[PDB]
């Protein structure tokens, strides 16, 4: 269907911008909202409102930049907001090595349903966050099966 | 108005984007649609659609990543496209020391009532192209004064 074939190109267009920034080891914070809606964090960022791209995506993480600091936040399909705030989790629970980027992520998880991906800046690692959970050093695979899943 | 406030807006975030550009001698090239349509240059890029901020146009330019090479193309107070293809203008009314960027930014200005401004890479300096003309080493006062009047 026409809902299915764009789906399936946005998890195309995610999964090759985090394999650009895995290889590059740049540092990078993607939060897909679900259920729970996230305005309030949405309206924290940059509005963008834009299409989905991993071009657009790259360009968004490259550091020192304007928009590489905070989380890029996806709604319907589109790039809602870039540089936006995650609260940062208080878990006793995540590895000690990791820094602020992931404990957004699980924050944000730990409040709503969303789906968010971290590229680490120390090792290129890619892991998801969900429900609390932090899921580390996926393979490109992994990270595929956690979004056709979600 | 609000249409004339959010005009305001867009300019204020074109010329910030556009100054610490030149500053940086980060290269640039941005063409505003005006009353003749541009879709068929929009199409030869990627696709955007994105709300317009100072942020994302300074992103999109930083050199060496996957939008920088190419036009972006606004549409009132949209980005539409990035790395967008232009016709080369054959003037020799085009300083010889320039490159792709000017003459692209001359050739869209000879078919369309469009507003392009060009960062140079090599020195910083901002012209801007309408009509067949290019017009070098604008201050920031010159430029925005003729956003402003388009
Ligand atoms: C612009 C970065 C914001 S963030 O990526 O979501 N991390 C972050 C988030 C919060 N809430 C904070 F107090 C400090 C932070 F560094
Ligand atoms: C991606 C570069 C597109 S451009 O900025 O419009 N420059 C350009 C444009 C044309 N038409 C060309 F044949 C070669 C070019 F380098
Ligand atoms: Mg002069």
């Amino acid at each position: 269907t026409p809902v299915e074939e764009a789906q399936q190109k946005t998890i195309e267009a995610i999964t090759k911008a985090i394999n650009y920034m895995a290889k590059r080891r740049i540092g990078a914070l993607l939060t897909i909202e679900r259920d729970t809606g996230m305005g309030d964090y949405i309206e924290t960022g940059i509005p963008l409102n834009a299409k989905v791209s991993s071009e657009l995506l790259i360009n968004i993480f490259i550091p020192n930049t304007p928009l590489h600091d905070g989380a890029v936040i996806m709604k319907n399909n589109e790039i809602a907001a870039a540089a936006c705030y995650l609260p940062l989790s208080e878990s006793p629970f995540i590895s000690k090595e990791l820094g602020t980027r992931h404990r957004a992520a699980v924050g944000i998880s730990e409040v709503t349903d969303s789906l968010t991906i971290i590229v680490s800046e120390e090792t290129g690692g890619v892991s998801v966050a969900k429900n609390g959970d932090l899921h580390r050093e996926l393979t490109e695979e992994a990270l595929k099966e956690m979004l056709e899943a979600e």
